[PDB]
Parts: structure tokens; C-alpha cells; sequence
């Protein structure tokens, strides 16, 4: 009984955890220091046309016309640990067709790694 | 085996940890509300970019803390809303201090595990 309640109380938690990052109005995205992709939120795949498949694991440069591999290496190295700073984006539909943003990005640390959080509001 | 069970549960409990973790760190302040306006949940970024505790937000009526709301144009404002509609507009956030900040709000009506709720991401403008 104990044992059955910690694992329906740990699913209800999370459920909606999921739901609140899934849904998001926004599109999120969280990077390693490297630029992959480490999670992205429905919410991000659909705005771009994208299965998730086809963004996890990639690079955040692939879909970012105004940054290519060195920008965003240079974005990402000169972050301190809880800065957080705005700045425009590009991103290119699975179409084609572009997405003008503006991103607010965050370094912080998340399950004991570095990595960023990235919430993209269309402008 | 217990042993085989223990580790599916490690994974759902980090699972859980990491979408917590994305949520309170949001660079973005997130609340959550009812159809009524009351604040039912916020994220850390929230609280703190406004310098309220938690207990002082929850409960609320969000009215209280947007200058260019009163509980009329928020009760408005949310009955407008269908199912999964979207809508960016401009709010004016008054902080503990009584210092003010100007945010454009993304807010989104949807169905949060079977309660008609809005999900609203600030953003400092
Ligand atoms: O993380 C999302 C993102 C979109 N454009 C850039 C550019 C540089 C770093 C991160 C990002
Ligand atoms: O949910 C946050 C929020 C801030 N200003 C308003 C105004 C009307 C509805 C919701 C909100
Ligand atoms: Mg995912
Ligand atoms: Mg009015």
C-alpha cells in the first residue's frame, strides 16, 4: 500500500509537470554546452513543423538561420551560471518558411549538468 | 523483481525532478490560474521576480498584481478565451517594494488533468 501510493502520487506530479511544460503558450528548449538539443517541448516541435525526433539529439544552429555552429558556441561559452539574456532568432520551419523570436536564455544547472534553458516567443 | 521495479521508479522519480526543475527555473515567470482569476500555482521565477513568497501569491486574485487589471478586465479578458487559445497582451506587474515591471503575458485557457485552467508566461519588457 505504501509502496502503490508513492508511485500513484509520484505519476500524478509529474503528469501535470509534463502538461505544464508541454503545453506552454512558449517554445522551450534546453541545450548542453556542446549546442544539442536535450529536451524541446511539443510546443517547439509544432510551431516549427517538426516530429521531436527530428530535433533531439541535433544541434540548436540547424534551426537558427541568424547562428551558425561557432555563434552559438560563443553564445553559450560566455554565460555565467543563473545569467539569463534576450536576443532575436531565426528558426526555419520544417517547410522552409521562418519564425522571427526573440529567445530569453538561461545557464543553470539541471540534474547536476550545465545546460540551458531557452524559451522562444514568437515577435 | 523488486530490484527491476526500484529502478522504474528511479527513472519516473527523475523524470518528475527534471520537469520540475525546467519549471521552477524558467527564465520566464508562469502562473497558473482558474477560470475565476485565483492564482492556483507559480513558478519560483515568478515569485521572485516580484519578491513575494509563495504564500503570499497562492490564493490571490491576479488582478492584485497587474496595475493595468482590475478584476473586471481580468474576468473579461479569461471569459473571452476558448479551449487552447492563445493571446499575447501587455500587463504591468507591481513587485513587493511597490517598484513596477512591464511584461507582455502569453496566455493560454487548456485543460490542466480535467480542471479548465490558464497558463500565463510573463515576459519582462
Ligand atoms: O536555445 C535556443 C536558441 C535559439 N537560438 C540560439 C542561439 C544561441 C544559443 C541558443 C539558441
Ligand atoms: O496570468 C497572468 C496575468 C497577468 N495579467 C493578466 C491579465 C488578465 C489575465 C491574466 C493575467
Ligand atoms: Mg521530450
Ligand atoms: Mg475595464
Amino acid at each position: 500500500a505504501e509502496r502503490k501510493r508513492r508511485e500513484k502520487r509520484l505519476e500524478e506530479t509529474s503528469s501535470r509537470l509534463e502538461a505544464l511544460f508541454e503545453n506552454s503558450p512558449d517554445m522551450i528548449d534546453v541545450l548542453d554546452a556542446d549546442g544539442t538539443i536535450c529536451e524541446v517541448n511539443q510546443r517547439f516541435c509544432a510551431e516549427l513543423g517538426y516530429d521531436e525526433s527530428e530535433v533531439l539529439g541535433r544541434s540548436i544552429w540547424e534551426f537558427d538561420l541568424m547562428f551558425d555552429a561557432e555563434d552559438v558556441q560563443t553564445q553559450l561559452s560566455g554565460f555565467s551560471v543563473d545569467e539569463r539574456r534576450k536576443f532575436e532568432g531565426l528558426y526555419e520551419r520544417r517547410d522552409g518558411s521562418t519564425m522571427s523570436v526573440e529567445v530569453h536564455l538561461l545557464r543553470f544547472n539541471l540534474e547536476g549538468e550545465d545546460r540551458f534553458l531557452a524559451i522562444s516567443r514568437d515577435i
